[PDB]
């Protein structure tokens, strides 16, 4: 494992920026994760933290600013399972971030900090990634 | 076997909506469209119309206002087969429709008319669909 993935995003994002993730999730995981991040040294702000979570069967949203996490937000269970693939998006609206997996809106994380802020995309944890692009 | 297919979006769609659009170009179609309809009446104001044309071998961009259809835009060549299945992702932006076939950015076409005006997704013509999804 231990190499998370990293996409720049020369021109940042705006409302209508989309994020396609495509992978499958390694028969013992624990947890993955996706983050939109503000900046390239270790500890930035994070206006999204994207969180699967399937040892505990949940998956948990948050943001980090000036080093402190925000608070959680979570969905509707968690719709991944081990040794299954997937294909995410992460879609930027002016309002927040809409998380679609499958062929279902799955949450909506409202805006924390400024979207102009997004520099890069990070993508780590337990989970076997195919495929990041950005429409 | 076929149909015209009617999404009714109520709310209407706003900067950062993925319209998601999977089928099959069934082997003798001639055409199919995509539709972003101003109201449900007959001949609307369309403020997209996405129209991969294959048997001229074009894909043709157009707005229609008032009654009368806008200048024609043309993306590059034809990214769609006879007898072969397709995913369209159509994206509003603040400025724009991107659209995106089968994992590459294909056009991007500047609005026309105010989003705020779309209320209708149809899909229509010599296409096989698999789903249309309004995320």
């Amino acid at each position: 494992s231990n190499v998370p993935h990293k996409s720049s995003l020369p021109e940042g994002i705006r409302p209508g920026t989309v994020l396609r993730i495509r992978g499958l999730v390694p028969p013992n995981a624990s947890r993955f994760h996706v983050n939109l991040l503000c900046g390239e040294e270790q500890g930035s702000d994070a206006a999204l933290h994207f969180n699967p979570r399937l040892d505990t069967s949940e998956v948990v949203f948050n943001s980090k600013e000036q080093g402190s996490w925000g608070r959680e937000e979570r969905g509707p269970g968690v719709p991944f399972q081990r040794g299954q693939p997937f294909e995410v998006l992460i879609i930027a609206s002016d309002d927040g971030f809409k998380a679609v997996v499958g062929d279902a809106q799955y949450h909506h994380f409202r805006h924390r900090l400024p979207l102009a802020r997004v520099r890069l995309v990070e993508v780590g944890g337990d989970v076997q990634l195919d495929s990041v692009r950005i429409f």
